[PDB]
Parts: structure tokens; sequence; C-alpha cells
């Protein structure tokens, strides 16, 4: 998150911190959010050999009594996901057991969005900056789809265009898979943008994918 503020600890209790063992070699990190006791919603590009989810966290180098750290037992990547265009950049993760609902660990609820939205994550705080140890959040403006016309594979039906280009406020690297909320409702999933961090960025439009989500939930 660039231009954001350190979240009030545990104020976004749906937030998940994903530790992904990449199918080939090293470890990477994404965001995500808990939508049922044993399901996390994230980006398809965050898939890997295996994934761990940490719930209840604020500072991800500091274990707390709030934490619940859970292995992923099944990855449901969108079947039409495209590694090149990032169409359908959405993935459900089934957890090995159900999270305990606590003040610090809760599910996020699910009708057309307004302009001022908010995203949170532990990603980089600037182009060439480290990840944040602490959860950061920022308010971003939902833009018309034209504002993203420069992304050749953008598609208004599948995707939100997020972040006023005049400001530096943006989701960035490491913020993948985290939710965009508009009026307390989850509308987007951080997907991609410019590697120089100039907004807007591209998020997955969650409403488009609601039948697929319902299908996976109802059946697992
Ligand atoms: C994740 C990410 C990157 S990245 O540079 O880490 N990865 C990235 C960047 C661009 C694209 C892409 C470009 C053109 N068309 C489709 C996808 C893809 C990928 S990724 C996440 O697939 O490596 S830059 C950026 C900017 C804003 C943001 F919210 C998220 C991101
Ligand atoms: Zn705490």
């Amino acid at each position: 998150i660039i231009g954001g503020t350190e979240s009030k600890p545990h104020s976004r209790p749906y937030m998940a911190y994903l530790e992904i063992v990449t199918s080939n070699g090293p470890s990477k990190f994404c965001g995500g959010f808990l939508i049922r006791r044993n399901f996390v919603l994230t980006a398809a590009h965050c898939a890997g050999r295996s994934i761990t989810v940490t719930l209840g966290a604020h500072n991800i180098t500091e274990e707390e009594d709030t934490w619940q750290k859970l292995e992923v037992i099944k990855q449901f990547r969108h079947p039409k996901y495209n590694t090149s265009t990032l169409h359908h950049d959405i993935m459900l993760l089934k957890l090995k057991e159900k999270a305990s609902l606590t003040l610090a660990v809760g599910t996020l609820p699910f009708v057309p969005p307004g302009r001022m939205c908010r995203v949170a994550g532990w990603g980089r705080t600037g182009v060439l900056k480290p990840g944040s140890d602490t959860l950061q959040e920022v308010k971003l403006r939902l833009m018309d789809p034209q504002a993203c016309s420069h992304f050749r594979d953008f598609d208004h039906n599948l995707q939100l265009c997020v972040g006023n280009p005049r400001k530096t406020k943006s989701a960035f690297k490491g913020d993948s898979g985290g939710p965009l909320l508009c009026a307390g409702v989850a509308q987007g999933i951080v997907s991609y943008g410019r590697s120089d961090a100039k907004p807007p960025a591209v998020f997955t439009r969650i409403s488009h994918y609601r039948p697929w989500i319902n299908q996976i939930l109802q059946a697992n």
C-alpha cells in the first residue's frame, strides 16, 4: 500500500496474510480475505505449491494471541484464469479447519458501487520499498473504465479501475488478493497495475464472479 495509513490493529478482521510456496522455488506473499470460516478469497496469481494463511494479524513479524494460522488444503483457481492477460484473477482457498470467529478474526460479507473505496495489505509502500510489517490501508477512488484504457487487456465487465492518477495512493506489489471495500462491502480484489506504481490499478470485479463463488462454497 502506497500513501496509506497503518491500520488500527485488528480493525479489518477479515484480512488474511498468505505465505505461498511457489510451485517451482521460493516463497511469496499475498493478501486475501476470509468469507467463510474455512474459505479465503484471493487472486489467482497467488497460487503455489502450498499456502499458509495467517488470520488475526497486524504486524506479521509479531505473533499474538489473536493469530490463527491455517494450512490451505485446496486451491480453487478460476478455471478460465489466464496467466498472461490476468482475466478471471480470482481464487478460493479452502482451509484445513474452520477459523474461530473472534473480535480479531471475522468473515467479510457481500448492487452497484460508489466512488470512495478502501484497500488494505502488507505490500510494498513505494516502488522500490520493502513490504509493510504492519497492515496498511488507503482510500482510493473507483474510476471510469476509460481511465484504464491503457491496459490493453482491461475489461469493464470483469474488472474495476481503481486509484486517481493525480495522487500516489495505490495498492501495490504484495497487496495482491486483498479486498477493495466500498461502503463496507467487498467489490474488488487487487490484481495488477503499473510496475512504476502510477494509478489507477486493476482489480477483479467480484460481482461478476458471484455464481462461481456460490458454486464452490455450496459444494465444499
Ligand atoms: C501486483 C502488481 C504489480 S506487479 O508488477 O507485481 N505484477 C504484475 C504487473 C502487471 C501485470 C499485467 C500487465 C499487463 N496485463 C496483465 C497483467 C501482471 C502482474 S502479475 C500480478 O501477473 O505478475 S504492479 C501493481 C500495481 C498496482 C497493484 F495494485 C498491483 C500491482
Ligand atoms: Zn494486536
